[PDB]
């Protein structure tokens, strides 16, 4: 098995730099149905994962898996087109290697979107949540993404996550929403990581409310932890597909079809917002 | 390792159909000490797991492991004699394959019993609990039974569990208890899945009370999830061995000997109840 | 892979008994920075793990790994110099084998120290907590140290943990603190096991307060469970590095450097305390 170590990440970065002359300082990972911005990257290069030395094998799951480099708003970026999720069975080492390759390529800021369920009673379908902290049930339970030997070249044995979600990036995101008069859609909140792939049950939703969670989803926290470990700043935004607490009270259900319809409804606005965030990131 | 896929499940079903001419539409999985009904199946065929292509290897744990097919109350059934538990070290694929074989054989309803600890203060040793929902600590923590590639022939990538415990089956079970005047023993409640094999500690019991759990046990939820994923209806009933909250307050303990004595005390009544449930299942 | 079974543990014990003539009835496992007592064991023998048949391989992590046998206060002891932690990726079998070797060598009492974060509001940096119970998030979530086949020669399939932390040993520890006038530093409390290696996040700290936890750490509970399973009595003491709830309210952070500085501040007192505990253990 391929470890997410310094030598293996260096070999992948070497291949990438040879194929493209882009030196990116921003990385992006987009949620399901929320990837249209990647198709609008300028002067771009598309690199299938399967072609990159030491990238994880993704043919069992199938579907798209490419690294895309180019320019947005005059800024140099790298995007993952086809996110890796831990409910698919990928190991800690497979999730971590692409983020550590980003670090070696020069990435200093990582922007992430996801689809999530609403727990807080003020959250409605179609709302956005700026993530300010998390509750990591896999990590408490011996499935943290950093379980294994520490790769000292990237970061410390025992990371502190108290500043994992950069405050100034949350402030910039909100400012742009206010300039475009959609701030009434924008909240902040704590994200619960449900390993998945089943949606949280009605009684799990009720438990998460008691525990101070605002939203629940099946992604994001592994990549945030690998980024924080190696000194990359993070902004993470959830798009709310439903309120799981209301659905429990009324005996109705979420499904993946309903999730994807909400994604389609907010895709173009999210694309515009993130384009402007990228343009406005401090120098 | 043998994946719980369509081809592997089909090969096991083929062997079973050749050895027996029973086309079952009901499946049963019985808790420890609660298996006497299996010995009373009519015109029956006993098939050791070890003889069935692609069934999981169970010789390290030892003890009984047979699939039993025959008739109860004029209805065609298949039973697992010797349940597989995840605390023994079985993988997701090993737990799932027997349930997916049931699906291919024709099973539409799965009836399950277990032994559990009482958390809700109205529960006493010897009571029965109709399970109406669950809190899946392994699933929140990246050990859900569906972690891995999705087997699309059986079900969707992201299942909804809100109707995993069929309401009409709970109603039929209660009606039969009322007809036989043992309804004062019958409650409903939320089941917490403790991966095990240690009993939950006194402080874990107190935590589960705060979180809205009514009972706690080490089985059932993996099989419920595999069944729900592939469209099989479920009734699950816990037999209460003790009240863990009272034991914590009084500084006394449960053990496996005490559990088995409670099983013996309620075995014959549970056998009669489930015989009638099977007979009365809607056509 | 080497299973923590009776034959494999017996082969390791044989080697140890040949190299040393010490028959220990006390075992010790010391927290990071808290190992000075081991360097003061009398008439001692140091045995590198790498030399002992069937001991787990520890070269990937590196750092010290020795078993040390000798006398303290006239009592015969065995110490682990270099603790194994589950966040390093060691399996259940690797953690359990050294404790089962202790059992075969004659150990009846196991004394443990660790470094932990404070959750209860009465806990300050530099305080000691006598552990009276635990909340085992890995165990609830299918990562209990006993997941796997049961090794029947050592203990039962389903252990009861209600008396895992011996009450009389807690009383002796407190009595010695009172004799030396440092009882104002000594509390009792419930320990939450965070699998690690990230420190619990600010929002995880707030959750643990709601759930009745007094301290949080990344060790101890696996060894306690293996010891309880095979009938070894346990005293476990946490040294508090910080109050995570105050740090969350004030937006400040713990780190490993700060932890180690607290260890240095209390090391000599902890060494004196444990020397006297060992001397005073009942015959
Ligand atoms: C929409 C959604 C996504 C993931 C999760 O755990 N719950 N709800
Ligand atoms: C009787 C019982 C069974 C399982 C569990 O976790 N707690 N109590
Ligand atoms: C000092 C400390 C150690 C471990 C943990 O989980 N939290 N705080």
């Amino acid at each position: 098995p391929v470890v997410a170590n310094y030598e293996n990440a260096s070999m992948a970065a070497d291949y990438i730099k040879r194929v493209s002359n882009v030196l990116p300082d921003i990385g992006i990972i987009c949620g399901s149905g929320l990837g249209k911005l990647i198709e609008e990257i300028e002067e771009r290069k598309v690199i299938p994962y399967i072609n990159i030395p030491n990238f994880p094998k993704t043919t069992v799951a199938g579907h798209v898996g490419n690294l895309v480099l180019g320019s947005v708003g005059g800024r140099k970026i790298v995007a993952m087109q086809g996110r890796l999720h831990m409910y698919e069975g990928y190991s800690n080492q497979e999730i971590a290697l692409p983020i550590r390759v980003m670090k070696l390529l020069g990435v200093r800021v990582l922007l992430i979107t996801n689809l999530a369920g609403g727990i807080n009673r003020k959250l409605k379908s179609g709302d956005f949540v700026l993530i300010k902290g998390h509750i990591n049930f896999p990590g408490l339970g011996l499935n943290n993404v950093l379980v294994g030997p520490n790769q000292d070249e990237f970061g410390p044995r025992f990371p502190d996550l108290s500043n994992a979600y950069d405050r100034l990036l949350q402030q910039l995101a909100l400012k742009i929403a206010q300039e475009n008069d959609f701030q009434d859609l924008v909240h902040e909140g704590v994200y619960a990581f449900n390993g998945g792939p089943t949606y949280e049950s009605p009684d799990e939703s009720n438990m998460l409310l008691k525990l101070g969670c605002d939203v629940v989803g099946m992604s994001t926290v592994p990549e945030v932890i690998i980024a924080c470990h190696c000194g990359i700043k993070v902004l993470a935004v959830s798009l709310i597909a439903n309120n799981s607490i209301l659905d429990a009270e009324n005996d109705v259900s979420i499904n993946h079809e309903k999730v994807l319809a909400v994604a389609e409804k907010r895709a173009d606005l999210l694309q515009m917002w993130f384009k402007e965030i990228i343009t406005r990131l401090p120098l």
